């Protein structure tokens, strides 16, 4: 086997070590090795996708802007689930379909802007 | 068992007649009774004092009054009544929304109307599901 | 104008009269006349539709049966919203699309059976 | 600031290497650091003691173990954690489900795993949104 040495900051190490004692790992090396294993494990043209994001609806009238943006590409949209989590925040999940290339750009149009948080895209190609 | 006499204008009776025949009704009393039972049934479904769920669906033009924002702002105004909302972008202009609500059937009802009323919003429909 | 006389049962009349005094209608005739007005007021090949229904998921494994039924016609299905209202009951709203004729039959396949309650179909033709 | 030495097997290092280059990483430490930050970030997101919402998505074959029924039965088993579920019939065989959850992030997390684990269920993914 081989060895790779990396420099890690204190807080990150405090969090890694926290999970180390608990999770029952001998040390940092073993924990990191497992995390890498899963990360790498978790890695077509047509398919589906799930886009989730959080945003304040009033902010910049963002709600209106996101809906029109989606309507500009409604052909790629199957449907959206919306949950009014609090007085100002909205949680939306858009199920998208079509060309993975166009879906990915459509995703950038929606979440790559101010007022949108926790944006995540999950692709599911056929 | 009571015979109730109803006074109807010509235009209205012709409508009741035409619509009735297309739908297979051969006489007016049966037709009127079905409408009445249906309608009274829904009203009783929308009464204060009882908890439950409801389904509110409607079609709206998102560009309108920035109707998109107002419909959401209003939902947030009463977010204690909202479970979740499914939205389908019909075409470039229209949005199909289905809001699932919970709480007091009467309050839900009053809320639905405030929504279905707004201009730009068409095909509105409420279905209360009392506990 | 004209007059039509109808026979109505006691309970129904008790409910109509209840709404009469409250709603501020002079009498049965005026209330019925308004109800008819709305009913009649509220009345294409391609379009959308909203199907809602309630059912006990465990009952006859109904949940499994409804999903396959929908999958048999998945081409007509856009998406379904599901809310687990209690321990045994489920509330589902299926947004359907396609030929109104096929949508209507597809609706019968889903809600016209035992264990399904409050089934309602709303058509929205283009 | 601490230098941490990690011991990796040949196969694993080759994978890290290949995947890294395709994704534009020119060296191993940066790649490993990004993975670590990302991963630790999610874990901290799934901790008991904090309330919030979550999005759980997965694809499953409805015919399977009558998986359809078990997935729903299980959801009902913890329906206090469930807000609502969007379901999309991908094709004749597969179902895309997106369940929105609320409650204690740790409990939600444990629930998600119980679901993502089941056989027949693929592409599972959890995203916790702590209050
Ligand atoms: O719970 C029983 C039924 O309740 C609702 O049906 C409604 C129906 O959607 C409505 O259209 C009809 O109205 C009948 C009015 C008939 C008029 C008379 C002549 C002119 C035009 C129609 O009432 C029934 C209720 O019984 C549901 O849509 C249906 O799926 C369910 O099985
Ligand atoms: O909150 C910041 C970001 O958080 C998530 O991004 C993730 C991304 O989805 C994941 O793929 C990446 O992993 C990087 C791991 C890179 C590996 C190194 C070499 C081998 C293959 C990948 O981390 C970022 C977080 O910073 C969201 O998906 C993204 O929309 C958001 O803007
Ligand atoms: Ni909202
Ligand atoms: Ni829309
Ligand atoms: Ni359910
Ligand atoms: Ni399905």
């Amino acid at each position: 086997m081989q060895r790779v040495t990396i420099t890690l900051d204190d807080d990150l190490l405090e969090t890694l070590d926290s999970l180390s004692q608990r999770r029952g790992y001998n040390n940092r090396s073993e924990a990191i090795r497992d995390i890498l294993r899963s990360a790498l494990a978790q890695e077509g043209t047509q398919g589906f996708a799930v886009l989730s994001y959080v945003y304040e609806h009033e902010k910049r009238d963002l709600a209106s802007r996101i809906v029109s943006t989606q309507h500009h590409h409604h052909d790629l949209s199957v449907a959206t689930l919306h949950v009014h989590i609090n007085h100002d925040d909205c949680l939306e999940i858009a199920v998208l379909k079509g060309d993975m290339g166009d879906v990915q750009h459509f995703a950038d149009d929606v979440i790559a802007q101010r007022g949108v948080r926790h944006g995540h895209l999950q692709c599911l190609p056929k």
